[PDB]
């Protein structure tokens, strides 16, 4: 996963 601000994308 990666952080894109206030939320995590997996």
């Amino acid at each position: 996963c990666v952080w894109e601000g206030n939320k995590l994308h997996c």
